[PDB]
Parts: C-alpha cells; structure tokens; sequence
C-alpha cells in the first residue's frame, strides 16, 4: 500500500507478494519496495542499468521480470529509445539467495551476466546480442533448469556472425531440462547436450546437417523442435536463407535412436522431400508430429512411416503443395488407417480440385478422430452428403476452398457439437438436397459466401438438430416471416453483416421472423444498416440475448414516428440487448415503456447520445449492466436512487462529463460497478460519494480525466490517500491538469495543506487585533488620566 503504480497481489498460503510494474515508463527502480515480495516485474520502461543496490535489502525475491527495457531496432516500438544497451554491474544478483527465475529478454546484452546465485532455476536471455557462449560463463549456472537463449541472431535481430559454441558448453549443466536456441543463426547443434534434457528448441536456425552422434545421450527428451532449418520460403513474407541446391535438412536414418520418451517432434518448413520410417523406429510414444511447409506431396501418397506411429495424436501436414500443379484429386495412403489414436489431422495447403467420397476412405475407421481440417486447398466440387459417415467427428473444416452447389509473452460453435465450417466458399444459393443426410450437424458456418437469396422456410430442411447458424457476410432478403422456420431446434442465429438488402428502401423487412423460433436463445444481427421494417414488432418467447448494433435507429425511432417504439416489447425473456453504434442522437420518450420486462443487459455504446434521460430508467426494474460507453452525453442524473434500484454496472467511458451532482450516489446501495474514465470531470465531493455506499464497490475507474487537483476540495485530495476502494491506474494515468507547478502530478502522491484547517486562523487574528486595540485604548486612557 504505497504511491507506486505497480499492482500488488498478496497470497499468504503461497507466501507470494507479487509487485507488477508492467508498462509504467519507469526510469529507476522506486524505493520502498517491501521485503515480503517474491515476484517482481519491470517490463517495457526506461531503466538504464542494474546496480547491486537495486536488490539490496530484498532477500525473499523468487521471480524477477526485466524483459524488454529497450527492444532492438526492429523488434518493437520505435517511440521509446535508450542511449545504449543494458550494462550489468558485478555482484548484482548474488545477494538474492532465494532467487529462482530471471527474465532478461530484449535488453541488447552482449554477454551472459555473471554473479548469478546458484539457486537460479529459470533463466531467459532472448532478443539479445549474445552470439558466443563459453563454459567459463556457464560454470555458475550448474543448477539451472530452464534456459531460454533464443532470438539472438536472425533477420530481425542480426549479428552477422554464426552462433559459435565451444566444445561441451552445456555438459556440466546436469540440472538443465529445456533449451531454446531458436533464431540464433546456429550452424551446428552444440555437442554435447546434458542427458537430463526434456525439451530441445533448435528451430528457425541455419543447421544444414544432423550428426549421428548428436542426440546420442538425450534419453529423457520429450519435445524436439527442428523447424525452419533449410526452410521452404517460396513467397514468404519474411527474409529467408534457403539451403544450397534446394536441399532439405540432412537427418541420418539412425539419428532418433536414443530418443525414446520423445512425444513432440516438429519438422515444419524443412524442405523435406522424403521422411524414412527408420526415423520413427525407436520412438514409441510420439504424440505430436509437425511436417508443414515441406515437399511431402509425393510422400503423403506413400506415407509408410505412419506404420510406426501407433500413439500419435496430432499430425500437421499443411502447405505441402508443389508449385504450378493443380491436382484433380487428393491422394491419401491406406497407412492413414494405422494411426489408432489420431485426433487432430490438418491437411491444409494441399491444393487440389475435387474431393470425392472414397478419397477419405482410410479415415472412415478412426474412432478417436475429432478434427478434420481441409482448408486452403481450392477445392471446387465436393459432395457434402459424403460427410454422413463422419458423424463421430467434432469439426469439419471446409474453409476458403471454392466449393459450389515455450511460455514467452510478447514485449464459436465447438461447444455445441458437430460443426460444418463452410465459411468463405463459393455458394451463391442454398438448396435442400445439398444439406441432405446432415441431420447430426449441430453447427453450420456460411460466413463470407455472399449468398443472395430470400428464404421462405424450405432451404435448411434436413437440418433438424441444428443449433448454431452462421450467415455473416451474405445478402439475405427478408421477405417472409417464415424464414428459418424449419429450424425448430435452432438456439443461436447469426444474420450479421448483411447490409446489402437491408440498405434498400421500399422492400419489405419482416423483422418478426423470430416468432416461429421456439428455442432460439441468441441472435446476432450486427452491421446490417436496417433503416426500415414492415413488421411493427418482434415476437420471441425464448430469445434472451439480442445483438442489434451497427444499424440505423434514428430513422426507425424518428421524431413523430411512434410505429417502431415498441420493437423489443414482445421480447418477453430478453435479458441482453446490444443496440449500439446506430447513430442514435436522442432517445425518443416512450421506447423505455416498450422495453422487455426481463431486460438485464442494455448497451448504448458508440451511439452519439446528446441527452440521455435518466428518470425513465424506473420502467426497467431489472436492468443491472447499463452500458453508455463512448457517448456524447453531458449531465449525470440528479439522484441515482430515484432512477433505478437494481442498476449495478453503470459504464460511462469516453463521454463528456464536467461535474457530478451533489447527491449522485445518495442512498444508492445496490450498485457495485462504475466507470468514469476518459472524461473531463474536475471535482468529486463527499456528499455525492459517501463511504457508506463506497464500501461495497467492486471496481471504480477515474483515469485519463482532467482533474485539477487544487485545494478547493482538499478532502478529495485526502479521500484518495486513506480509503480502500479499487481504483486502478491511480499513479500513472489519472493525473492533474493543473494548476501550474502541479501539472502531471499523481492523485495518490498529493498532500495539500494550503487551505487553513479548522478556523483557528480567524480566532488568532481576532485575538491579535483585540489585544492591540485593547493595549492602545488602555495606554491612551492611562495618558489621559495621568
């Protein structure tokens, strides 16, 4: 509890006092950090160097984050610059006997910092300039377990020198478990690595050949990443350095021999034309195998190696097409039936023309198969009915094809069941015979297909058990109220982004098409520009949430047009209304009387309300999350108690409010959430913010406003000092606009003794003038009386 902007978190059972100064623009480490802290965070700031006095009296530290104080030239933002790289003073971390982690990613260091404590377990030196490692600098790290030495030399952080490794640099690190040498311009794997390895990340480097004595001692390794070595970078958006003569990564047949406990092996972008089954001879517990961006278009037709993969879970074979070849069909081998435990199978980038039913014959007996991704293949003809055999599947991805009817933080309808993702294809009209034998489908994605058709209730007939419908980025013409009528079990409908036919004026728009939907629970109709509707009301006995943003309601609720005032009135069970971004300039008095009775979530964000009425909120006796963000309203209500007694999540972000009422939160007990950030509010008084109601607020925001922190409301300056109310960004964002020398000041670090306190100054002045006049009168009378 101090004036520091770093967020504090206390956990007694874990003995964890976490202080986080994430992205606060620090210049030096602030003083007064408690000795009970264990996790420390100093990310993107402006810290010049580290001194032994930085962590002097702190001995209970276990995690220190010093990531990306000033990133390299193209690795981050160009608006924050450091005059020079980071310099580590000697004996800067040995005083931390309880240290177990250190993050120094993105500090442009030239060598590994020396003097680290032996209790150090985690270490990361990514995005730095270390391109040479020695044993004399690693002898102090004989107890580390996690070592992240990646992103040191590549196309974004160049060093112009190959990654040099002296012999047996990582040998004496018997406790090291994972090693990441990614993006370091590595030429050869550092032999020899410790036998206690568990993850080896040498991916995205320049290794051209693999030795038979490379992984000879790694018997406990579980994940091995060799992706990007000799890559296939045709039409790549990033600078690449391919191998000589377009040769793939040279891995011997007897290279993965000692690797028994290996579970994940990624070989993405290795220009691999052949993969012998001898590589998978000794590894029996492989779960994930990535082979993307390779030349395996001829190997996928054979695929003998899969006869040695009985426990495989994931198999990524994406983007294996050969250039300037548009195959007429996809060739899968029968060995695809040998991956008993296969779950996820993505065959993207396998460009071909026609997908026949018998082309997926080896996949007809995979009981554990749940994912079947076949997108980005430019498939033209594909009979959907053939998917009547993949009923046990979970997702059926048919995306942008033309079908026709390492913990490192940077510095849908899958929950409903079976889905058929037909997004961004070439369907321009929907027929009932096309979706035949597809009753088991719980979801259906038609987004981005641009279907121009008026539905009369006979298109999606075989879809009896459908529960989710995506119809975004299309052109639906709402002529009949019987649209989607045959969808008896449909719960969620997405008709958003269909502004074409709804923009036209004169044609009918039967918005009451939800009456025939008895189990519909959600409806997305955003970005439709609906300006007219022949139906006066909307009917639905089960719709609870309605997203109605991105339209035109200033014309439907136009002055004098009382026809569309009770649009959402018949929505009996509606509890979440998202009518926003509709250019609503003023609220017509009477629409709140035609609002759903069970309405709980009302949002009016990014509209343009010039004057929002508040006394009309009494008609909504169930509203709790009124959202009025990014508006243009000016005056706050007089008394929030007389306006509503169930509202608790008032959100007033990015509006133009100058000052609150004298009794804003008077007797308002039910509210637990309020936002007044990015405003022009200048003063807040106690009569409007009494502690009896402020004691229960879960969250309150008052940042990015124009507070003039003068003495005129001195107790306000005191109220922020001694009061326990969750106000985030209290020291870096909510600042002072004035006056004069007090500009840029934080509200928590304010203390104004300017105003006289209890009126003792007047008493003293009165006493002084009385004493003076009394002495004058007494002396004059004494002179007169002699």
């Amino acid at each position: 509890p101090k004036t520091l902007p770093c967020d504090v978190t206390l956990d007694v059972p874990k003995n964890h006092v976490i202080v986080d100064c994430t992205d606060k623009h620090l210049t030096e480490i602030p003083g007064g950090i408690p000795t009970n802290t264990t996790n420390l965070t100093l990310t993107i700031n402006h810290i010049p160097d580290i001194s032994p006095a930085s962590f002097h009296r702190l001995d209970h530290l276990v995690e220190i984050d010093f990531r990306c104080n000033c990133v390299p030239i193209p690795l981050g933002s160009k608006n924050n610059m450091c005059i020079k790289r980071l310099q580590i003073k000697p004996r800067s971390f040995s005083g931390l006997t309880y240290l177990k982690s250190l993050y120094l990613d993105g500090n442009q260091l030239l060598e590994i910092p020396q003097g680290l404590p032996p209790s150090l377990q985690l270490l990361s030196l990514e995005a730095n300039n270390i391109f040479s490692i020695r044993k004399e600098n690693l002898t102090e790290l004989a107890n580390i377990e996690i070592l992240y030495l990646g992103q040191n030399c590549y196309y974004r952080n160049p060093c112009y020198v190959s990654y040099s490794i002296e012999k047996d640099a990582f040998l004496n690190l018997t406790k090291l478990k994972v090693l990441s040498l990614k993006d370091n311009n590595v030429t050869a794997v550092p032999t020899v690595l410790p036998s206690t390895l568990t993850e080896l990340y040498l991916y995205n480097n320049m290794i051209a050949k693999i030795q038979e004595d490379d992984f000879n001692n790694l018997n406990q390794l579980q994940i091995l990443d060799l992706s990007g070595n000799c890559p296939r970078c045709y039409n790549a958006p990033f600078p690449c350095a391919p191998c000589k003569n377009n040769s793939p990564l040279q891995i011997p047949v007897n290279a993965f021999d000692a690797l028994t406990e290996l579970k994940v092996l990624r070989l993405h972008s290795n220009s691999l034309q052949h993969v012998p089954p001898r590589w998978f001879k000794n590894i029996n517990k492989l779960q994930e195998l990535d082979l993307s961006q390779n030349f395996l278009a001829k190997e996928i037709g054979d695929a003998k190696f899969l006869h040695f993969l009985p426990s495989l879970i994931q198999l990524d074979l994406s983007f294996n097409f050969e250039l300037q070849v548009y195959r007429a069909s996809m060739n899968l081998s029968q060995a695809f039936s040998s991956l008993k435990s296969l779950k996820i199978l993505r065959i993207r980038g396998y460009v071909f023309k026609e997908l026949k039913s018998f082309n997926l014959s080896p996949l007809h007996n995979l009981q554990n198969l749940e994912v079947l991704d076949l997108g980005t293949n430019f498939i033209k003809i594909a009979n959907l009915s053939m998917f009547k055999q993949f009923k046990r599947l979970k997702v059926i991805d048919l995306s942008v094809n033309k079908i026709s009817p390492k913990y490192a933080r940077s510095c849908s309808c899958y929950k409903y069941g079976q889905t058929l993702d037909l997004s961004k294809n070439s369907i321009f009209f929907v027929k009932s015979s096309d979706f035949q034998h597809l009753s088991f489908l719980k979801c259906l994605n038609l987004s981005g297909n641009l279907i121009s058709q008026t539905l009369n209730g006979s298109e999606f007939q075989p879809l009896a058990e459908l529960r989710y419908l995506d119809f975004s980025n299309n052109r639906l013409d709402l002529l009949h109220s019987t649209a989607f009528e045959e969808l008896h079990k449909l719960e969620v409908l997405d008709i958003s982004s269909n502004s074409h036919y709804f923009q036209s004026e004169g044609i009918t728009h039967m918005l009451n098409f939800t009456k025939n939907l008895k189990v519909l629970q959600k409806l997305m109709m955003n970005d439709n520009d609906i300006s007219s509707s022949t139906s006066r009301t909307m009917e639905s006995e089960s719709l609870r949430t309605l997203e109605f943003r991105g339209n035109h309601l200033d014309v439907l609720w136009r002055e004098g047009d009382n026809r569309y005032l009770q649009l959402f009135k018949n929505l009996l069970k509606l509890e979440e209304l998202d009518i926003s971004k509709n250019s609503l300039s003023f609220l017509p008095s009477g629409v709140f009387d035609g609002m759903p009775p069970n309405l709980k979530n009302l949002s009016l964000a990014k509209n343009g309300l010039k004057s929002f009425s508040w006394k009309k909120l009494q008609c909504l006796k169930n509203l709790e999350t009124l959202d009025l963000s990014h508006n243009q309203l000016t005056t706050v209500p007089e008394r929030l108690s007389n306006c509503s007694r169930s509202l608790k999540n008032l959100i007033l972000k990015n509006n133009q409010i100058r000052s609150l009422t004298k009794y804003f939160l008077q007797d308002a007990f039910q509210l637990r959430y309020l936002d007044l950030s990015s405003n022009k509010i200048q003063m807040i008084q106690k009569t409007s913010f009494p502690e009896n109601v402020l004691n229960n607020l879960k969250m309150l925001l008052l940042h990015h406003n124009r507070f003039l922190c003068t003495c005129d409301a001195v107790w306000f300056v005191w109220w922020v000092n001694h009061t326990e109310v969750t106000i985030p960004y209290l020291a870096t964002d909510v600042t002072c606009v004035g006056p004069g020398a007090h500009k840029g000041q934080s509200v928590i670090s304010l203390d104004l003794y300017t105003c006289e306190l209890d009126l003792t100054n007047l008493i003293l002045f009165s006493l002084s003038i009385s004493v003076s006049l009394f002495l004058m009168v007494m002396m004059t009378a004494s002179h007169l009386y002699f």
